[PDB]
């Protein structure tokens, strides 16, 4: 019925750095060659979309955010093979074009066809499918879902189980996999280990899932909102910490209480000085830190080589790791098979129209993942 | 003839920065509970005993440096049960208690029982064996080598076979070991990758071994020191390339080269330029850099976090990451098995006595490894 037509549908505008998302009405071109036009089910609003909003994460403007999501495919551009109509499917905000020399490596995932290096804010071929009051909106890391319908290309999208609950697997487009890779693929946390996860929102508490899932033996959560100490408890943590509590740098506090360092530290935040921090507080000679919160765009962080030198390992992922196309559907697999949960994530949801509700809700400290319904 | 006594005999002592050594009468008390009092035979000059004398690497002083070394043992103390007199050994830098966490860990080798972190440069029941001119002189490193005589404790004391060349393993008590292992056990370097040597000096040349040992396929070395190039092709480089020579960064020229960025990279100088540098020059999904240089005492580098986000792992490593007492022992008998070669490393021989001679080749840029014998 809108195969092969420009539809007019609703979606979230950031016209400007720091305002609200603005309501309204967009024309989203029919999917060109390799391209695949989806209608949003779900989307869940992560940090990064508000690192948009704040300045924090640097992308065109003004532009339909939107990374973490899921929908159905309403038509595909000519050449598709991956995907029909009609299948449920999650947009990859790193894709997995699987020919270039990353997508070939064995451990990496950060495709070189990404747009998050140097972001363009448009699909693969230089242009954009979204047109606003006569005006062309940017794409967001080729994904873009705080709109009803989206266009992404073939190497961003990955079909999953056709009896996945869409408003719960939205959380595997970007969250829940960041979080658990981190910890399974990234830190590879081992069985008996003590594990420091350093920011409790949606993304740590998965972290703190996969070290739960890799048999760690403590999981100290750190955090400096007392609230989500809770939650974290529920999915693992066996003790939590609130830096404010304590006269010393919590880097010495967690270094006495794994009496001489953590195995695994991950820093899930997004602030210089927590990086360091969480590199300090893992076992000078054997640790491993994770570095998986986003920063201000261009800002250097400053370190003392010999927290290295000693035989720390420190390192970073987009994605939890995850080579994209080929993890997501194997991840909506696992869920369907109880492999791991979602609903802890979940603590709010909401039509999509409410969406600056849903990011007052985070800014606020009230919400874990806030999921926006079409 | 001496076991017992107070040992009267020759030793470079460094009594301020930035002085030439002090070649005078020393008085070696003879060995505690567990110690060993060691001859020297032969000793090498790297690179952290000049940071001695220059201020990089901080250490109290009056001292008597020297790291690198193999001797004779002359007497035991009560209690030695791992060497005897007449044995063949290398001085530990890094001890190997085989009781704390780190000995115990399968991937630790930075001793709990280091004299490196928190630097008291004596024994370690924290005295000296050392007098000079009626003054207590300071131990380095638990090593002591640029002296006749030095007293170890047991754990910096490693058994080395009967049969082995005493001029040429002494190399593997620093040097060798460290280069070696930062590319064969610390990067883990694998078939056919892609590597690139920040540093050609002797701990760049044994990386550049280890990198050939490991089946890497290319093999650069970078040098603003064109005359360290050929040796450096000898042992394994396939390029090497001198910075001064382009007009743009080195590591674009780097990434350029490896088409994208090597798999592994090396900083094997002690710059903290050098170290973001070589960190940057891996391949930004899956390269892995490793610190091997010494930087000056407190500085800190400064890094933009999203050289690790995108999936690169950066590390350090003391000693290659070898386990000291465990690995030493298996060392030598490889190099008299001629799994590995140490003459290339050397390039001038002298007596102890022109030590100062030996500091001044190494300043100048004239030599690899000199080894001084006594
Ligand atoms: N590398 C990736 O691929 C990836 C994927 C998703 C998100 N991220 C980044 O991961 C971070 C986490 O995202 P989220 O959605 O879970 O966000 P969030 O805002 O829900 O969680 C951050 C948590 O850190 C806490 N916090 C803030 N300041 C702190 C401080 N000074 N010390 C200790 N704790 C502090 C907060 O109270 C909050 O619970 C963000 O910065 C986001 O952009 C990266
Ligand atoms: N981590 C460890 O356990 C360990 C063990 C031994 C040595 N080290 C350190 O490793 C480093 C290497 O030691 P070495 O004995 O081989 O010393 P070296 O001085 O012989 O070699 C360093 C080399 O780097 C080159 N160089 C200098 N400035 C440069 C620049 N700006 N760019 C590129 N190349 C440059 C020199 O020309 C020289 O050939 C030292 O800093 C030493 O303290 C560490
Ligand atoms: O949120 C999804 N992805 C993040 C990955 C790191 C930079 C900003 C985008
Ligand atoms: O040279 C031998 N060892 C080095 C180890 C790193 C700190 C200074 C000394
Ligand atoms: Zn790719
Ligand atoms: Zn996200
Ligand atoms: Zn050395
Ligand atoms: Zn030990």
């Amino acid at each position: 019925s809108t195969a092969g037509k420009v539809i007019k549908c609703k979606a979230a505008v950031l016209w400007e750095e720091k305002k609200p998302f603005s309501i309204e009405e967009v024309e989203v071109a029919p999917p060109k060659a390799h391209e695949v036009r989806i209608k949003m089910v779900a989307t869940g609003i992560c940090r990064s979309d508000d690192h948009v909003v704040s300045g924090t994460l640097v992308t065109p403007l003004p532009v339909i955010a939107g990374h973490e999501a899921a929908g159905i495919v309403e038509s595909i551009g000519e050449g598709v093979t991956t995907v029909r109509p009609g299948d449920k499917v999650i947009p990859l905000f790193t894709p997995q074009c699987g020919k270039c020399r990353v997508c070939k490596h064995p451990e990496g995932n950060f495709c070189l066809k990404n747009d998050l290096s140097m972001p363009r804010g448009t699909m693969q071929d230089g242009t954009s499918r979204f047109t606003c009051r006569g005006k062309p909106i940017h794409h967001f890391l080729g994904t873009s879902t705080f709109s009803q319908y989206t266009v992404v290309d073939e190497i961003s999208v990955a079909k999953i189980d056709a009896a996945s609950p869409l408003e719960k697997v939205c959380l595997i487009g970007c969250g829940f996999s960041t979080g658990y890779g981190s910890a399974v693929k990234v830190a590879k946390v081992t069985q008996g280990s003590t594990c420091a996860v350093f920011g409790l929102g949606g993304v740590g508490l998965s972290v703190i899932m996969g070290c739960k899932a890799a048999g760690a033996a403590r999981i100290i959560g750190v955090d400096i909102n007392k609230d989500k100490f809770a939650k974290a408890k529920e999915v693992g943590a066996t003790e939590c910490v609130n830096p404010q509590d304590y006269k010393k740098p919590i880097q010495e506090v967690l270094t006495e209480m794994s009496n001489g360092g953590v195995d695994f530290s991950f820093e899930v935040i997004g602030r210089l000085d927590t990086m360091v921090t969480a590199l300090s507080c893992c076992q000078e000679a054997y640790g491993v830190s994770v570095i998986v919160g986003v920063p201000p765009d261009s800002q250097n962080l400053s370190m003392n080589p010999m927290l290295l030198l000693s035989g720390r390992t420190w390192k970073g992922a987009i994605f939890g790791g995850f080579k994209s196309k080929d993890s997501v559907p194997k991840l909506v697999a696992d869920f369907m098979a109880k492999k791991f949960a979602l609903d802890p994530l979940i603590t709010h949801v909401l039509p999509f129209e409410k969406i600056n509700e849903g990011f007052d809700l985070l800014r606020s400290g009230e919400s874990i993942r806030t999921i926006l319904t079409f």
